[PDB]
């Protein structure tokens, strides 16, 4: 066991090992986050110091499944757990969790809104995005919440996914004119069915076209403003996917809704690479099982120039079955417990 040393910073203690050096509050629901030193591995950091991680059943669960996902993830395009640490010296002590993670500055918002992109950078970012993405739905886990500023960027244009959605988002953070809505799925906004990872795969066709236009592709209002732009762009749904929609409620809205064609793609990305074009028409697929998958997607000829199948590795199996399961406050903080004391640092 290290040495812990304590210290009182913006109103929070912070007991942390000795190799954590120079702390530094950089942002607070979820938790704090301060910025540091690691004298073991030479790296800057971030430290998050979970805030009240087993309150309810509810919050002893999410503390958890966050914790069991970032241990598992060991890929170049996703961020992976550095180390996890709590001062606790038995479970019957056991209250706090600190998570460690690479310290990421820049993400995609800035350098959409700040810097000119080529086509090259396009491509070389989108390939980044989806390699990732095949590694991660190789395990059957969906992110949910892919979006601009879950993606960090830097000077060498290189990207890593990060912010997995634990399920966490409110009916207040969807509410308005707000980017926590801009990106997702038709079928999960306004839960038409039970979705699946193709959520991610929508997700990603919204980013693209916003590095090649420089603007957000759907800027909806509300909901409903939101379906208006998409339907006017992809088109108005045929019986098909109709019979898919489980709430016989939202059915009869979208027949309420006059009936459009799917536009010209080449007529709204005006001057972009005919083949990103064809991959955003392969993305944007209002039936969600219809769309190109991650895999697919890497052998697109948009990405000729990055592709390589031997360089595009998958996951590690990952077992999901506490998902189903129902346990009591104490049984769950003892499984995260044992997540803790058992975890191995990378080479
Ligand atoms: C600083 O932000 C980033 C973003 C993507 C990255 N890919 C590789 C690195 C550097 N690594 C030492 C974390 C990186 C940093
Ligand atoms: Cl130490
Ligand atoms: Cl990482
Ligand atoms: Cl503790
Ligand atoms: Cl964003
Ligand atoms: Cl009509
Ligand atoms: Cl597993
Ligand atoms: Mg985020």
């Amino acid at each position: 066991r290290p040495t812990f040393y304590r210290q009182e910073l913006n109103k929070t203690i912070w007991e942390v090992p000795e190799r954590y050096q120079n702390l530094s509050p950089v942002g607070s629901a979820y938790g704090s986050v301060c910025a540091a030193f690691d004298t073991k591995t030479g790296h800057r950091v971030a430290v998050k110091k979970l805030s009240r991680p087993f309150q309810s059943i509810i919050h002893a669960k999410r503390t958890y499944r966050e914790l069991r996902l970032l241990k598992h993830m060991k890929h170049e395009n996703v961020i992976g757990l550095l180390d996890v640490f709590t001062p606790a010296r038995s479970l019957e002590e056991f209250n706090d969790v600190y998570l460690v993670t690479h310290l990421m500055g820049a993400d995609l918002n800035n350098i959409v809104k700040c810097q000119k992109l080529t086509d090259d950078h396009v491509q070389f970012l989108i390939y980044q995005i989806l390699r990732g993405l095949k590694y991660i739905h190789s395990a059957d886990i969906i992110h949910r919440d892919l979006k601009p500023s879950n993606l960090a960027v830097n000077e060498d244009c290189e990207l890593k996914i990060l912010d997995f959605g634990l399920a966490r988002h409110t009916d207040d953070e969807m509410t308005g004119y707000v980017a926590t809505r801009w990106y997702r799925a038709p079928e999960i906004m306004l839960n038409w069915m039970h979705y699946n990872q193709t959520v991610d795969i929508w997700s990603v066709g919204c980013i693209m076209a916003e590095l090649l236009t420089g603007r957000t592709l759907f800027p909806g209002t509300d909901h409903i403003d939101q379906l208006k732009l998409i339907l006017r762009l992809v088109g108005t749904p045929g019986a098909e996917l109709l019979k898919k929609i489980s709430s016989e409620s939202a059915r009869n809205y979208i027949q309420s809704l006059a009936q459009m064609p799917k536009m010209n793609f080449a007529n709204v990305f005006i001057g972009a690479n005919p083949l990103a074009v064809d991959l955003l028409e392969k993305m944007l697929v209002l039936d969600s099982d219809k769309r190109i998958t991650a895999a697919q997607a890497l052998a697109h000829a948009y990405f000729a120039q990055y592709h390589d199948p031997d360089d595009e590795p998958v996951a590690d199996p990952y077992d999901q079955s506490f998902e189903s399961r129902d346990l009591l406050i104490d049984e769950w903080k003892s499984l995260t417990y044992d997540e803790v004391i058992s975890f191995v640092p990378p080479p």
